[PDB]
């Protein structure tokens, strides 16, 4: 099970299927389109992850043949966003498809995040957030690095998507190739905007320093880091 | 002579001083406020080259006591256009410094660009251009790096400015550290504005990969590649 979901309201129901895919139904979404997911573990492994934003029963490229999700009351998510509620770090080794309607996606986990050999199928927008959500009365207003020291790694086998990525946390240090159709780097303690505008930084008590080795492919990269007086180095 | 200027009318006169700093009094702006200069040869050493945009004798830097560049029609330049007419490649070692009104600085030379602990003193943003000025009527439109396959080389000991740091080459090859204000670094065969929007682009006949090593120590760093397929390595 490497994924599990908190056991309240925005838990989840997550299922394996064949060869260990795992399936998540995600929750309704609210009315900003937002399908706020909660877990006490978020991790993927090589058989993939799939999470059901169909309106109509179809064919999955990682899961096989999946119904509709029933809790999307007629309207699919415009975002998924999946937020870890534990101490545990993410790890993803294996691709992660938006089955249905394709969508926004973000993992926030505070505790850090791991990709090696990671992807995403069917997204518009992927986002990895080493850092919180920031809720005020049920809505999303926005994602936040502050305080936090913790690492967004990147593995030697790359990460991979057609779409925009993003990718959040403190301090940054990937090893292996980034295909996307842009990404967009944001380092350092921060607040940010639903949206990924930098809101706010914190100057870091001690360095806060990221790391690019290997390569990047795509037409457009931004890095931008606010810990005052500390490096990207590539 | 690092610097020789052309025989025409955009040939400022170059002059040594001291311990081999080379003092360029620009050419008149023309009436988009830019000082137009053509060179058989631009390479700057350790000791430095001062290009004169004052309206007031003073001290330089690089340079020590300097009277006004009495070219300055009472107006000093916005844009310093520095650009290469010849086959021959530039190596910049040394400091640039604009004496007198800060302002912006381009250095344009299709045959290829190397700087190796080379930095800008009182620019608001300096751009190193590997192409060509395009101008229509007298009139600056823009900067090509069309057809062009060469090399904006950054070695070991760096490039700093506390401005604003453009990089525009078919290819660039960096090494050191790169410390500026911001960074944009656009690679490729492109037609840019004024501005280094970039309005159209060409797929280069064989790959014009791109490669960053060492640092970045800069709040925003862009790297834009239209080279469809080629890489940027970090």
């Amino acid at each position: 099970n490497g994924i599990v979901p908190d056991a309240g309201h925005q838990g989840p129901d997550v299922s394996a299927v064949n060869g260990g895919t795992q399936v998540i139904n995600i929750v309704t979404p609210n009315n900003e389109g937002i399908s706020h997911n909660q877990y006490q573990d978020f991790n993927v492994g090589k058989p993939g992850a799939v999470f059901n934003n169909a309106l109509e029963a179809g064919q999955s490229q990682l899961a096989g043949h999946l119904n509709a999700n029933s809790n999307l009351n007629g309207q699919a998510a415009s975002l998924i966003l999946n937020e870890v509620v534990s101490r545990n770090p993410s790890f993803l080794l294996g691709q992660q498809e938006v089955f249905g309607i394709a969508a926004e996606y973000v993992l926030s986990n505070p505790n850090g995040i791991t990709c090696d050999g990671c992807g995403f199928i069917n997204t518009s927008r992927s986002s990895l957030v080493v850092g919180n959500p920031l809720f005020e009365n049920g809505q999303l207003k926005g994602y936040s690095t502050l305080n936090n020291t913790n690492l967004l790694s990147l593995g030697k086998n790359g990460l991979n998507t057609t779409g925009l990525l993003d990718l959040i946390a403190p301090r940054i240090d990937s090893r292996g190739k980034i295909t996307a159709a842009e990404i967009s780097a944001f380092t350092g303690q921060n607040t940010f905007s639903q949206h990924f505008d930098i809101l706010s930084s914190q100057k870091p008590v001690s360095a806060l320093d990221s790391y690019f080795f290997g390569s990047m492919q795509s037409g457009r990269i931004r890095i931008i880091n606010t810990a005052e007086g500390s490096g990207v180095k590539l």
